[PDB]
């Protein structure tokens, strides 16, 4: 398994290393044939190449079977031209590989319901996966513009865009609880009814999967009062953006959330948190998100579902045994990773 | 006070009658000089005039100082052409009276925290008022349409559209807790930028009202983590729908919420719930939203703030003491209203 590791900036390198210790342990114990290489990316790449996603890193991503990304960004490069901002390198990574689906998992690990903003009974059992369309929608819609008197943006979707992301959602559901909810605003918009209609056409190919439709505004309600009854949620770009952010508050902590972007090329896995520059180096950065993204990678890029579950259980135990400082604990990056490893042995 | 009552379809007549008993009681007690007439609307009007918003009703709403609307809609008319569907009657009513601001309050009444899906510590003290733009946005944006290969819709906003609503929001805040949060998507959309820019400018005329800007996807998180810090939230059409439905779960149930549509003409007050056709004429229907709508009317159309607070307290007590079926109780329409009236003394 060839992995390209793009540590990034800030706490990026710390957390990425924590996850690597976990992977190397698993590799040694079972001989997974792991082969990884680290490449400069984001602010780090700017500082030595003039751009956030240089050719060596680009070719590295290509050759690899998966990308493990850390964090990117930091005030040091906030004054550069948009063209070479650290965030732009992230856009180029996705576009280069044609990553159209963004996987945003949200689950409350048994024992941690106390963290959630929701009352214990509601939180218990949450394990929802939100699949957001990345390349299309109002974010990239034409025509768009602004004048002195008015502004306009176009929410547009073609059939191929809806189909490709719908398939990913169905595939994922097959491996999970065979339940899919397609979110739209079909009762008011033409794009809504186009989405719904296309998703149902795709669903015909998955007789084993239970399909449900919902309106974005209604879905927002349901995710808060009954998130446990959902498995896979598929939706468009701006809608998926709001829903993913909303789902992320259910576990009760930012440092616990991983993510993935699947598309035509090399799949990318990265923690949802930013680079937290001021805490970088301090050794107190929670590596949970980065470790869980490694799990997501094993499962999704390498099909090692059985291993992903183990890493996931160990982390759960670690959070309960030696919780990091952001979780009201005193276990720094290293000591926390040690506890995970202890439960992995 | 001249009130035009438009009960509508399904449970509309039942819930509206409940609201009227409360109004009549306050009238007898405080000598308010209430006067009102009920007019055909929605399906009820279709079955007698062929159209949802007939002339006699138009003239009725244009002569009253406020409208008390019930529910609209029913399977009996779903097939009819859009031009005369009961739902179109609403569009015409809003359009005829130039209503552009939709007021949706989410308030957690003291002692009712237990009902919320959120941990009591976070639901305690919530009193947010979302002010949503009604007339424009992607809902009515042009061009729009679909084909076999794609579909499109347009999010467009003009300066006057944004200024009207922003102004209302600031005026509300002044009579509230002097804080406004304008929600947009300025970091990605031209419309977001145009929106932020215009409200920002309008905020200058209100030096005492604290303005804050948030992206819609971030507010979605904020409303779940720390809803108690918000006062007035101003935003566009679709963002307003999503956000207002989201905040609905905070107090407990969506069916318990009232709303007001303000503009240049006669202000309209109506329950956010549906007509619930199948449960019509059986009692059981929770009139809480209808009564709260009447409370909003007293406050916004007539300025009787303390009286509005008085009836809000009464229903709060009633929900605790004689909870309706939809809240796991037995008190039907007449029973619940009785309790409410019992506390009106």
């Amino acid at each position: 398994m060839k992995v390209a590791v793009l540590p990034g900036d800030g706490i990026g390198p710390e957390v990425t290393e924590a996850a690597l210790k976990v992977l190397r342990a698993l590799d040694e114990a079972e001989g997974l044939g792991l082969a990884y290489e680290v490449f400069p990316f984001g602010g780090a790449a700017i500082d030595a190449f003039g751009e956030p996603f240089p050719e060596p890193t680009r070719k590295g991503v290509e050759e690899a079977e998966a990308v493990l990304l850390g964090s990117v960004g930091g005030p040091k490069w906030d004054g550069l031209p948009r063209k070479i901002r650290p965030e732009t390198g992230l856009l180029s990574l996705r576009k280069s590989q044609d990553l159209f689906a963004n996987l945003r998992p949200a689950k409350v690990f048994p024992g941690l319901e106390r963290l959630s903003p929701l009352k214990e009974e509601i939180a218990r059992g949450v394990d929802v996966l939100i699949v957001r369309e990345l390349t299309g929608g109002i974010y990239f819609g034409e025509p768009r513009g602004m004048s002195e008197a008015e502004a306009w943006n176009t929410e547009r979707y073609s059939k191929p865009e809806v189909e490709r992301v719908a398939r990913v959602a169905f595939e994922l559901a097959r491996k999970r609880r065979k339940h899919v909810v397609s979110v739209d605003k079909a009762n008011v918009l033409e794009v809504g009814e186009f989405w719904r209609k296309t998703v149902e056409e795709v669903g015909r190919g998955y007789p084993d999967v239970a399909l449900e439709h919902q309106y974005v505004d209604a879905m927002a309600m349901h995710l808060v009062r009954s998130p446990a009854r959902f498995d896979v949620v598929v939706t468009g770009n701006i809608f998926g953006d709001i829903l993913s952010d909303l789902a992320s508050v259910l576990p009760g902590s930012l440092g616990l959330l991983p993510s993935a972007s699947l598309g035509r090329g090399t799949p990318v896995f990265e923690p949802v948190h930013g680079s937290a520059p001021d805490i970088a180096g301090k050794g107190i950065a929670n590596p949970t998100a980065a470790i869980l993204s490694a799990a997501m990678m094993l499962e999704h890029a390498f099909g090692l579902v059985e291993l992903a579950r183990k890493v996931e259980d160990a982390v759960a135990k670690a959070l309960l045994e030696t919780p990091p400082p952001d979780l009201g604990g005193s276990a720094g990056t290293e000591a926390f990773t040690a506890t995970v490893l202890r439960h992995l042995a």
